[PDB]
């Protein structure tokens, strides 16, 4: 069997918080995929599209998306991006949480752009989340067998760093700009066993080894938002995050 490329909405379903924002005001595009949109934070302030059919880490995988960040700060807006693979499906995310937090669905791996401060999670500490602007950080991370979350492969807190917005209106720097449609590349190399994310101009690199997957078996792949909330205070933005996922476009082979 050959690779295939697939583009379009229906390639993917969609579990909890998410829907299309068929007319952005504030980007040059139509029908973007939007999380978090109408509901304030919460336990069930979460969101799922999941590629309705399997991959396994024998064959060559490649995702890219644009993602638009809000211009929102990391105690008010959402809690990030999780590009996650699991054996289990987006109830199962909804249920038992993802890649974003201190702890969510055992055996899950990806990618993690974390836009939001949680007072609870370690990684945030590590990382010199707290404070002004739009602090965040990227990462790859795995859920061990219980759901606890850890960095895995490349970088350091130093280099992990990024401004995931700005306060900028301008399309004329050479500059990146997280509040607008930046791509995403996922990918995993089968002939080194080597899993790469790009975004921002930055590159993370991670083992098949460190990410816990296995060589074989089949899963899905999951683009995750969320906005659980950090505390009671009432202190919170819409948390609205969004991705062109008719834009995108994803490699894999069938069996
Ligand atoms: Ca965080
Ligand atoms: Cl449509």
């Amino acid at each position: 069997i050959p690779p295939t490329t697939v583009k379009g909405r229906d390639n993917y379903d969609f579990y909890g918080r998410v829907d299309i924002e068929s007319n952005p005001t504030d980007l040059n595009a139509t029908n973007l995929t939007r999380y978090n949109y109408g509901q304030p934070p919460g336990t069930t302030t979460a969101g799922a599209v999941q590629f309705k059919n399997q991959v396994s880490f024998d064959k060559d995988f490649d995702f890219n998306i644009r993602v638009a960040n809000n211009r929102q700060s990391n105690t008010t807006g959402a809690d990030g991006w999780g590009f996650m693979f699991s054996k289990k499906d987006g109830d199962d995310f909804l249920k038992n949480g993802g890649i974003l937090r201190e702890k969510g669905t055992p055996s899950a791996a990806g990618f993690r752009i974390d836009t939001g401060y949680y007072n609870n999670d370690p990684l945030d500490k590590i990382q010199k989340q707290a404070g002004q602007g739009y602090r965040g950080y990227g990462t790859f991370v795995k859920n061990d067998s219980q759901g606890n979350t850890s960095k895995v492969g490349s970088g350091t807190p130093s280099t992990d760093f990024l401004n995931y917005a700005d306060n900028t209106t301008n399309d004329l720097d050479g500059k990146f700009h997280g509040q607008k449609l930046n791509n995403v590349n996922l990918k995993y190399n089968a002939s080194n066993q080597t899993f790469t994310a790009t975004y921002a101009g930055k590159t993370w690199t991670a083992t098949l080894s460190e990410l816990g997957l296995s060589p074989t078996d089949s899963y899905n792949f999951l683009v995750t938002s969320s906005q659980y909330g950090n505390g009671n205070s009432g202190t919170y933005a819409s948390g609205v995050m969004r991705a062109d996922l008719d834009g995108a476009t994803l490699t894999y082979t069938p069996k």
